[PDB]
């Protein structure tokens, strides 16, 4: 009848109530959203004097262990102490309430999807997008530090915030997909959109995999739309296909799942697989130049006219992206080098 004394669900989340105040100190406000990991409510922090997030995890064991994952990794962010540091959300503190573990970050405005909702999905001009890109490519060369060596292994839209409703600055957040470099153990992983090809194809996977997510979700921000929306694994190679090409032969002879997207032929190369429903443009055919519209005024002509959208500058964007979305991992633009681009000048 009752869950943990009354206070959780029968989907072990804690039952949050407004006004409710917890330990004497965090005066809990509304609920900011859900998660599979469990809750992130608002709350007020009495004793710092400030408003803070709090990530309430369920109440059973899987999710906590994942968790005390997360507070490792944030914990062991917090220990290095650069500048770079504060493009990943702050880790204020953690404690156990009523068998639930809350992690308190800092209090941050709205997800990068919010933006682009507000848009209505248009995108955001390439000013505010070399911004967040900078940043970004800023937070991947610290999450690079050797003694972190950290995959966020879900880049994403939901997964970026706005630091402040006025101004210009962006965070990460939700490290609990996260893991440190090693041995493979995991392969469905990041999320389909952003999903890399050397994760589509089950090969061997690095910190390079953030920089492909990085690439998908700049092109998303400058267009208001995903540049590849698959409603598959397929459809989703299938659609980076069209954009990139067909893969190196060299990748594609040493993937374990390359054939669940290609074929090879007798003569040794590698075509796309026909499928079934649906219909793609010929392998490449689909430009990022014509995406981006760097000679026709931007994504719809929405930025004829506008001050640095001229095509030099989306030249430079559009080299930068190529960089990022390069299909092998190890000749693929590091961080240390995306910020030593002529974009970001
Ligand atoms: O979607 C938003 C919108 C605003 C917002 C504000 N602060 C947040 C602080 C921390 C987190 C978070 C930390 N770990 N996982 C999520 C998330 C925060 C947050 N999120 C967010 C982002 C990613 C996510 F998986 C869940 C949320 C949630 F809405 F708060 F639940």
């Amino acid at each position: 009848k009752v869950y943990n004394d009354g206070y959780d669900d029968d989907n072990y989340d804690y039952i949050v109530k407004n006004g409710e105040k917890w330990m004497d100190r965090y005066e809990i406000d509304s609920l900011i959203g859900k998660g599979s990991f469990g809750q992130v409510v608002k709350a007020y922090d009495r004793v710092e004097q400030e408003w803070v997030a709090i990530k309430i995890i369920k109440n059973k064991k899987a999710f906590l262990n994942q968790a005390q994952i997360e507070v490792r990794l944030l914990e062991l962010m917090n220990k290095h102490d650069t500048e770079m540091k504060y493009y990943i959300v702050h880790l204020k503190r953690h404690f156990m309430f009523r068998n639930h573990l809350c992690l308190v970050f800092e209090m941050l405005s709205y997800n990068l999807y919010d933006l682009l909702r507000n848009t209505n999905f248009r995108g955001v001009s390439l000013n505010l997008t070399r911004k967040f890109a900078q940043q970004m490519c800023t937070a991947l060369l610290f999450l690079a530090t050797p003694e972190l060596s950290i995959i966020h292994c879900d880049l994403k839209p939901e997964n970026i915030l706005l630091c402040n409703p006025k101004r210009s600055a962006i965070k990460i957040v939700d490290f609990g997909s996260s893991c440190q470099l090693g041995q493979r153990i995991y392969q469905y992983i990041q999320s389909r959109f952003y999903r890399s090809p050397e994760v589509l194809l089950g090969m061997p996977y690095d910190l390079a995999i953030d920089m492909w997510s990085l690439g998908c979700i700049l092109v998303e921000m400058h267009t208001g739309e995903p540049l590849f929306s698959g409603a598959n694994e397929v459809d989703q190679m299938n659609k980076i296909v069209e954009v990139l090409g067909i893969p190196p032969a060299h990748i594609l002879d040493q993937a374990p799942k390359a054939r669940k997207f290609f074929e090879k032929l007798p003569d040794g190369t590698w075509n796309l697989k026909k499928t079934k429903k649906r219909e793609y443009k010929p392998p490449g055919t689909r430009k990022l130049h014509n995406i981006l519209g760097v000679e026709t005024g931007g994504p719809g002509g929405r930025r004829a006219g506008e001050s640095g959208h001229t095509v030099a500058d989306y030249l430079k964007f559009k080299d930068l992206i190529l960089r990022m979305l390069d299909y092998d991992p190890k000749t693929r633009i590091q961080p240390y080098y995306a910020l030593q681009h002529s974009f970001f000048k």
